[PDB]
């Protein structure tokens, strides 16, 4: 009844959600824009995982 959201676009939800190192305002960024429009699930996803791939130091 809830999360009208397709396979990816819920699993980008949480994919997301499982950026530790992702600052937690982009998080709710993407989030938000998933909420608005998830057609952008795919690639919201590939670039949250792609800011917390690249505040990422090694």
């Amino acid at each position: 009844a809830d999360n009208k959201f397709n396979k990816e676009q819920q699993n980008a939800f949480y994919e997301i959600l499982h950026l530790p190192n992702l600052n937690e305002e982009q998080r709710n960024a993407f989030i938000q824009s998933l909420k608005d429009d998830p057609s952008q699930s795919a690639n919201l996803l590939a670039e949250a995982k792609k800011l917390n791939d690249a505040q990422a130091p090694k």
